[PDB]
C-alpha cells in the first residue's frame, strides 16, 4: 500500500481504550519538539487537515530534565487549566533551549507573569487540585502507551506516528506527509 504499518506509523500491540483522538506528547527539554513547535508547526498543520469534530490533545512529559521536567509538567497543567497554552509555549521553549534562563520553578512562573497571567491567578492554579488531576492525566496517558520518547503522536490509542519513515529533505513536504498520515490514520 502507500501507507504501511511500520513505515509512516506503527501499531500498538496494546491498544488504549478511551484514548483521546489525537494525542501528542512533548517536553520543553526535547530538541525535536522545539523544531516541531517553532519551525514545523506540526500541531497546527495536523489540525488544519483533521476532519472536525476531532479533539486535539497535547501533553508534557516527566522523563526529561529531572526536577525541572516535573515542574514543567505541572506548569503545562496550569497552562491547560487557564487556557493559556498559546501564550506560554514559545517562551517556555526559548527559555529552556535558546536563552537558558529557565532554571527553577520561579523562572517558569516569570514566563507566565510576563505573558500577562496574574501572579495570584498562577499560584492559585499551580496549587489547585484541578491542576493536580490534570498532572495525573498527563502521566497516566504517557504510562498507558509505555512512552519513552518525544515528540510522539498517537491516533485513537492505536496508531503511533513514525516520522523517521518520511522524507526530511524539505521541511514543508515533511509536515504535509505527517499531517496527511494523521488524517489517514484518523479515517481508519
Amino acid at each position: 500500500a502507500q501507507y504501511e504499518d511500520g513505515k509512516q506509523y506503527t501499531t500498538l500491540e496494546k491498544p488504549v481504550a478511551g484514548a483521546p483522538q489525537v494525542l501528542e506528547f512533548f517536553s520543553f527539554f526535547c530538541p525535536h519538539c522545539y523544531q516541531f513547535e517553532e519551525v514545523l508547526h506540526i500541531s497546527d498543520n495536523v489540525k488544519k487537515k483533521l476532519p472536525e469534530g476531532v479533539k486535539m490533545t497535547k501533553y508534557h512529559v516527566n522523563f526529561m530534565g529531572g526536577d525541572l521536567g516535573k515542574d514543567l509538567t505541572q506548569a503545562w497543567a496550569v497552562a491547560m487549566a487557564l487556557g493559556v497554552e498559546d501564550k506560554v509555549t514559545v517562551p517556555l521553549f526559548e527559555g529552556v533551549q535558546k536563552t537558558q534562563t529557565i532554571r527553577s520553578a520561579s523562572d517558569i512562573r516569570d514566563v507566565f507573569i510576563n505573558a500577562g497571567i496574574k501572579g495570584e491567578e498562577y499560584d492559585a492554579a499551580w496549587n489547585s487540585f484541578v491542576v493536580k488531576s490534570l498532572v495525573a492525566q498527563q502521566e497516566k496517558a504517557a504510562a498507558d502507551v509505555q512512552l519513552r520518547g518525544v515528540p510522539a503522536m498517537f491516533v485513537n490509542g492505536k496508531y503511533q506516528l513514525n516520522p523517521q519513515g518520511m522524507d526530511t529533505s524539505n521541511m514543508d513536504v515533511f509536515v504535509q506527509q505527517y499531517a496527511d498520515t494523521v488524517k489517514y490514520l484518523s479515517e481508519k
